[PDB]
């Protein structure tokens, strides 16, 4: 999927998690976010096509997705323990990853 | 100074930036936070007291300070350009760095 569709998936499912109140709902939404983040994890974005793959800017951009995926994974483990509210709080903290990357590279 | 000292310094001065009576207080606070972050990077957090310097948890702990310092430096450049409102806006987003590392290790 393209970058815009992946970002919409991340956007909407964050709210699905906030609206949820059980572990299955939160796990399902986090799983969709994980797939969306991985889909976008490798491609050079438009403001960065004039940069090497190992350039500091590309490195930080790719790190942004790797780290987002890591914390999605951590929230999933919470949901898989039935820790609904802790998983929701972890999901809310994902917004930091969103805004950090956007401020750098959007 | 120890890790508790550094964290008090980070907490007090982040609040100074939020409440600064004048623009000059923002730069002075950022300067103190930068020093505190680099000092904290050389500590071992209680929850990782077991781990050797080479452990994956200690790597991510140290890295969070490098990344915090990078964004402090971004905010300092803004302040040194006279863009003091932009610098205060950037400093507010430093809270995400606090929250992220704490989620792992506080
Ligand atoms: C970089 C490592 C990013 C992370 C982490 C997140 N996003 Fe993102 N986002 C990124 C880019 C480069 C862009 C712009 C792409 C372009 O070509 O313009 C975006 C855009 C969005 C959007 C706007 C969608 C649109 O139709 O234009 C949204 C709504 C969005 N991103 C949401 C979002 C969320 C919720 C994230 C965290 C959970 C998130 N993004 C992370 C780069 C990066
Ligand atoms: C890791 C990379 C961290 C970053 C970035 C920040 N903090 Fe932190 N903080 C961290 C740890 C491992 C701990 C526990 C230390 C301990 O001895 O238990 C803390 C703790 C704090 C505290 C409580 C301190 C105390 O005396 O118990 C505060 C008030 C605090 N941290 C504030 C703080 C702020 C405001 C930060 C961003 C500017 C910040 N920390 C970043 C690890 C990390
Ligand atoms: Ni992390
Ligand atoms: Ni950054």
């Amino acid at each position: 999927a393209d970058l815009e569709d992946n970002m919409e998936t991340l956007n909407d499912n964050l709210k699905v998690i906030e609206k949820a109140d059980n572990a299955a709902q939160v796990k399902d939404a986090l799983t969709k976010m994980r797939a969306a983040a991985l889909d976008a994890q490798k491609a050079t974005p438009p403001k960065l096509e004039d940069k090497s793959p190992d350039s500091p800017e590309m490195w930080h951009f790719r790190h942004g997705f790797d780290h987002l995926v890591g914390h999605i994974d951590d929230a999933l483990k919470l949901a898989n323990e039935g820790k609904v509210k802790e998983a929701q709080a972890a999901a809310e903290q994902l917004k930091c990853h969103c805004n950090h990357c956007h401020q750098h590279y959007r």
